[PDB]
């Protein structure tokens, strides 16, 4: 394709935040994230090596790391007692059955209702993960243009293509990007600290002596 997150698997990133999130301490969520940008890079050189020139634009991840700060796209008009009743009439749960009570309740404490749905959805599966970064992204797109239009309709339809080709895990940071908090345990700017100190140190700034000669004399 044309992008590197056209081919980097959603499950990827989850699996990275999964493993931030467990990890204590900054130096291992940092050296996981760290991690996922030296994957990043590497898809990168394989898709060109196999003579795709793709942009290597770390922002359909970014996005995805720090839904807070989306800005593209517009509210996805998603609560979650709307995913509350997705989830329960999707896997066929009985009303006020065990699984349904914890769904409905809206304890707001890190146990948000990522890890509720992800509990219930650990033991009934789905068909692991097939979507990339860029689909989940497309997806997303037509979840807040539907909600645009003001198309509730809609906004289910394409959350369901979403809930029906992704893993409990997938699922589970799915939901954490829609509500846009991901409890990684990780700051923002620590995350934009990682990310320019990563592209900073592998730059090697070969030395120029022409160049500098022409920088330190302007």
């Amino acid at each position: 394709s044309q992008t590197v997150a056209s081919h980097v698997p959603f499950a990827d990133l989850c699996s990275t935040l999964e493993r931030i999130q467990k990890s204590k301490g900054r130096a291992e969520k940092i050296r996981h994230f760290r991690e996922f940008l030296d994957s990043w890079r590497k898809f990168h050189d394989a898709l060109h090596k196999n003579h795709k020139d793709v942009t290597d634009s770390f922002y359909p991840a970014m996005r995805l790391i720090l839904p807070q700060l989306e800005r593209e796209r517009m509210a996805y008009g998603i609560k979650e007692t709307m995913l509350a009743k997705l989830y329960i009439e999707l896997l066929n749960l009985p009303r006020d059955g065990k699984d349904a009570l914890k769904l409905l309740n809206y304890r707001t404490p890190a146990g948000d209702f990522a890890m509720i749905a992800y509990f219930v959805l650990k033991p009934r599966c789905l068909q692991k993960g097939s979507l990339t970064i860029q689909q989940v992204n497309d997806l997303l797109d037509s979840i807040a243009s539907n909600n645009s239009a003001k198309r509730k309709d809609l906004i289910k339809k394409s959350l369901l293509q979403l809930i029906t080709q992704s893993s409990a895990l997938e699922q589970k940071w799915l939901i954490r990007m829609i509500i846009k908090d991901l409890k990684l345990g990780v700051s923002q700017q620590t995350i934009f600290s990682v990310f320019h100190n990563d592209a900073a140190e592998l730059h090697n700034v070969t030395t120029d002596l022409e160049k500098v000669c022409r920088q330190l004399h302007d």
